[PDB]
């Protein structure tokens, strides 16, 4: 059936937990990415068939963010959007769904990938509405309930990882070890300006007057190995993940125009790459960060690749302990995994997350002259999702 | 491209605010939905290749809420699942959606459809996590926040019902005409089992007992011109729209099992209707409620169909005011329009109703011999969505 292309790759920077992009909500980094996605990819606004976009923490944002970011980014009020929730698949998974939307010939451009706003996250009272009675109850915390939390087995993510790192023999030096060469990636990409292609600048304007946030913030430059040993365990007593070695709470937008090959060469676009395969995969929610491993293998299947032949990998870091079952399992060659940094340095903007490393990938593609590409992460509540890319020449 | 069919359609029962269904969280009512759409089409869980659900009010619902409904169904933990938010279209959308995946390749079975439970929605501190510092706040009802409030012009959704009762001179007596006839069909088809089949019951298990809740809590049965025309106005001063005339605030789940006709034919079932076409459009804001016009015409076109081919059609009640302006310019035979009474008697769970419209939709075509039907609801945020239906041989 129609080939799908991905036109532009757009993201706002990583923002770290209360901190850079505290003040702007979700639907605005979303507004931001989508008018630059727009602008990058050549085309009209009104060429605009759907907006499909990944938010996770929804709680108090208002009827359909996605509609939202679309109204505020300036596209017509006649496109349809919609908000999808996947947890940490969200952003990757509206990827495929446009390119499913294309194939079953419903649209020629859809504007997809995610948004999250960590930072903004409300506390709830679940029994305001029709009364407590008596006795203290919890002030919930949203973004752990709807984020972080597995509501299968009662527990954190983090445990998710420690359950991988205990199955797998993944020690915590091992593990620190990853989180620094993460880092360091992060650390020369940004500074040998890797990412300025893909990033969109994000313009508060505050009472004092403008600022402009255009860099990653979540790294820690200079990172050390001792340091990483110093800390101690985030999730569970002699544990082994830290806060050095998982991902943050980080707020980011990231924004994809995907389109037919055919309505791409009618309307003059020069496309990035041509997305050939993509796959969906449940897994016990216990360790949920396998979920890509077999995301990862139906997506092969159908691209009729090998790993080997894969030139740039994008594989998620929510924690080392799962970034390296996969990767060990997967028998990937390191030295082309997350070649600019991971999200142990980068940050984990959920609903953005699986959107972000597409956006990282396809730039870097272009970049090193790679053909073959994979994005691939791991999804709260035992899943995984991946796209596989083919450079446009 | 692969024919897509109807394999089964189940609903809950719709409770009314605060009532039957107040302890059944929206999950657990897409649980129930789920187990009883999957026996009713006569395949095993293992069949079922994605679930998609619509939920709106997700705060607080823990993640993924389309994958926990899945998992309390009895569904394998390998399937994949999300979440969709399209407000009020979102159970609908659903179902175009799994049209969508098995038309691309990807599916042969999906579970779709909506969930919501508007009684449990949670009240929101926006600004607990980083501090109010000094004054009070606002304490946010997130049902009406992310449910029934309109991002753009602040404003509820009971102002675009009257923004759409100025516009096209529906008078507060027409409004109350077609809420009587509504009230009256919904009784008509309560008392002589048009319901039953589509009913799956809930059983709300406690400490001390059980109760099955598995009819219809909303309808009020003998209802009279003279009780609706004493009410005062709900939105506005010297409003038209009133408690009477729009639609309430109600739980339900609604779950459909989608497959393509070959799945289907090799599995044995025998399918309720084939899925002709859809469509889904935008409209101004301030006039939602005229959604169905843009997205029926586009689904009409698209399956070479016209509007007097229609034998039986459900269009939402949201409001009358937007359901007596969308029948007017779409000219609908209104003998022909939500036959079994709509939602002004029969309520409006938000994520669900889309879903409960069409399940309604199919057993009505079941049970009258009807070939050709029309699905189609307005959506918050000003949106459409419509589904064709054609009858199985």
């Amino acid at each position: 059936m129609k080939e799908v292309v991905i036109a532009s790759a757009v993201r706002t920077a990583i923002g770290s937990y209360g901190k850079s992009l505290k003040d702007v909500p979700a639907v605005d980094l979303g507004a931001t990415a989508i008018k630059e996605a727009v602008k990058k990819a050549g085309i009209k606004p009104e060429d605009v068939n759907e907006v499909i976009l990944g938010n996770v923490l929804q709680a108090g944002l208002g009827q359909n963010p996605a509609r939202q970011a679309s109204f505020k980014a300036g596209l017509p009020v006649e496109i349809p959007a919609m908000t999808i929730n996947k947890v940490c698949g969200s952003g990757l998974r509206t990827v495929s769904l446009a390119a499913q939307i294309i194939k079953a010939g419903d649209a020629d451009v859809i504007i997809a990938g995610g948004m999250e706003n960590m930072s903004r996250a409300p506390y709830l009272a679940n029994n305001a509405r029709w009364g407590y009675r008596m006795g203290n109850a919890k002030f919930v915390d949203e973004m752990i309930t709807d984020g972080l939390w597995d509501a299968f087995n009662d527990y954190h993510m983090g445990i998710t990882a420690e359950n991988i790192a205990e199955r797998w023999n993944i020690s915590r030096e091992e593990q620190d070890e990853f989180a620094l060469a993460s880092q360091k990636k992060a650390e020369e990409a940004i500074k040998s300006g890797q990412f300025k292609d893909e990033i969109v600048p994000v313009v508060i304007k505050g009472r004092k007057g403008e600022t402009v946030v255009d860099t990653d913030e979540h790294p820690r430059f200079g990172s050390t190995i001792e340091g990483l040993a110093k800390l101690k365990p985030a999730f569970k007593k002699d544990g082994t993940v830290t806060a050095g070695n998982a991902s943050g709470l980080n707020d980011c937008a990231a924004v994809l125009v995907i389109m037919s090959a055919e309505k791409a060469k009618e309307l003059g676009v020069k496309p990035l790459a041509k997305i050939v395969s993509y796959g969906s995969a449940g897994v016990d929610p216990a360790i949920m960060g396998y979920g890509p491993f077999y995301a990862t293998k139906a997506a092969i299947e159908k691209a009729g690749w090998t790993v080997d032949e894969l030139d740039l990998i994008e594989s998620n870091e929510a924690f080392a302990a799962q970034s390296l079952a996969v990767a060990k399992d997967l028998k990937f060659d390191m030295n082309k995994v997350n070649v600019n940094g991971g999200a142990i340095a980068l940050g984990h903007p959920i609903g953005a997350s699986g959107a972000r490393i597409l956006v990282t990938l396809v730039h870097a593609m272009q970049k090193r002259d790679a053909k073959k590409g994979l994005a691939t992460l791991s999804i709260g509540g035992g899943q995984g999702t991946a796209i596989l890319l083919e450079k446009c020449l």
